[PDB]
């Protein structure tokens, strides 16, 4: 029983961070075989942050102008390339913690572990959500650029993110490990600002389904909804629209716990109607949206506590 | 910018995992050095869990009993004990990951990672607080037994928690790693339950001091009050009273900010009083209590490991 934000452990991440610095910057690396991935503004000053040339920036470097120290261990980098927003050095020395992995582009609504680092030393772990305006609610200070983003599945882990910058609301936004931005983002200091966020509607129902499988049923109701009528309302609160690939995807949860997907839905209805009434929900006073249906059948008992 | 409940790096501890299997009962081992340390409730059926004696079941023990699986290497057992309610069971191999560690026991209202386990295999980290009645609120499921609670300081490992059982209410209790159990629980199937919690005071005013950190001051008011008159107030809500050592930890966060501890409380006791007003503080509806004064200072100031 019990269900917690939970981080996957992040060991075989650990085993990969290291520092990478540039003149006077510094930041993490990813190093996984014999290559180093950072975010490419490793290679500007402030100044340069404006409008960067990356092209034009890069060019003027050379392997040896990159320090990439590995614990106390300085690797040596004999190549570079940019891709999209991230730099790869190829270094002497393959990493011999490198674990089983892939690189994985994710979609708004997944959550992920993030292991935030500083001067290539890791400081703690936290589960976290790519939001439907593609920010990351993290927890990030000067020196975390480079910070990783990941889940695991059966010792292999798949990188999702790596963190870039802080947008002017204190959210955070980053690339996929190939350097793709998530979001209308631009790795430069130039006005930009998250969208306006909504609730990840399917992730709130994963929850509701959860808090039943954990004994909870106050909230249940005896009425249900179209599909069409639910999103109507939903609308008006600031939830994401529920498509019938979440409802197919609640599919599993909903036949262990007996609650139809719109039965369910009609659930969250109400509550988004009346509140809680000084009730709480598996611990919560708030509708939960950072656990997918995925995450709550990897945590939550295969029996419900009827 | 940005405050998450946050779990300390697992890795130095998932090195030490093992699996230990006596009999039908299968659970999770702490392996460092030439020993591994488990439940001592791993020696029991179901039956023996309705009134054990240890010594008697464990008499009947030999070292070829106990199957203490290391990743896919099986450990040869050499020796066995009991220490209080932990099994000790002398390796033939010392574990080549053992970190630098000591056994520390915490006192309610302290913070910790739990590293829950199945199988001998780790399969997430969270962070939480040995409540003031003994008991933690993890997300434990059957085989978890044996998972490990700690935390790191500078480079040294500091395990304080070992799980032995879930109680009726959901809530689970656990030992030291010296098998000393937190609250007035014993390892045998009888009735137990959970004492009245409370919340922990200091820990809210920490998050308070976190969220002005972090750009929330919405709650902060022009009043102080006293520490008589702020513990009259606290009591009458169950939180734990605020001592003169509180105040004094929070010290460096109430100069951080330049709100006093005492004005922190005066802004604690108007959020008891008149809640929230459909507000939220670090996007909670609740007053927080799970982070320490230390926990604020270090994610605040990043502090690596
Ligand atoms: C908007 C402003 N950015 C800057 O001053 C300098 N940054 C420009 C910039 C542009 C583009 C790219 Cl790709 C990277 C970067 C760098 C950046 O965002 N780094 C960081 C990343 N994560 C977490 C940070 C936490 C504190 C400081 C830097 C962080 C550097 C700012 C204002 C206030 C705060 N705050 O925490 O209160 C954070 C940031
Ligand atoms: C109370 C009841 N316990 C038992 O059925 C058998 N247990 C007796 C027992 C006695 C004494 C000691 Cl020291 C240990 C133990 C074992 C125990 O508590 N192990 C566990 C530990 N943590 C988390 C568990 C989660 C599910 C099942 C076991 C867990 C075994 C129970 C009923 C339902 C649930 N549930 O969440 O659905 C949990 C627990
Ligand atoms: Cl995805």
């Amino acid at each position: 029983s019990g269900f917690r934000k939970m981080a996957f452990p992040s060991g075989k991440v650990e085993g990969c961070m290291v520092q990478v610095t540039c003149g006077t910057t510094t930041l993490n690396g990813l190093w996984l075989d014999d290559v180093v991935y950072c975010p490419r503004h490793v290679i500007c000053t402030s100044e340069d942050m404006l409008n960067p040339n990356y092209e034009d920036l890069l060019i003027r470097k050379s392997n040896h102008n990159f320090l990439v120290q590995a614990g106390n261990v300085q690797l040596r980098v004999i190549g570079h390339s940019m891709q999209n927003c991230v730099l790869k050095l190829k270094v002497d020395t393959a990493n011999p913690k490198t674990p089983k992995y892939k690189f994985v582009r994710i979609q708004p609504g997944q959550t992920f572990s993030v292991l935030a680092c500083y001067n290539g030393s890791p400081s703690g772990v936290y589960q976290c959500a790519m939001r439907p305006n593609f920010t990351i609610k993290g927890s990030f200070l000067n020196g975390s650029c480079g910070s990783v983003g990941f889940n695991i599945d059966y010792d292999c882990v798949s990188f999702c993110y790596m963190h870039h910058m802080e947008l002017p609301t204190g959210v955070h936004a980053g690339t996929d490990l190939e350097g793709n931005f998530y979001g209308p983002f631009v790795d430069r200091q130039t006005a930009q600002a998250a969208g306006t966020d909504t609730t990840i509607t399917v992730n709130v129902l994963a929850w509701l389904y959860a808090a039943v499988i954990n004994g909870d049923r106050w909230f249940l109701n005896r009425f249900t909804t179209t599909l069409n009528d639910f999103n109507l309302v939903a609308m008006k609160y600031n939830y994401e629209p529920l498509t019938q690939d979440h409802v197919d995807i609640l599919g599993p949860l909903s036949a262990q716990t007996g609650i139809a997907v719109l039965d369910m839905c009609a659930s969250l209805k109400e509550l988004l109607q009346n509140g809680m009434n000084g009730r709480t929900i598996l611990g919560s006073a708030l509708l939960e949206d950072e656990f997918t249906p995925f995450d709550v059948v990897r945590q939550c008992s295969g029996v419900t506590f009827q």
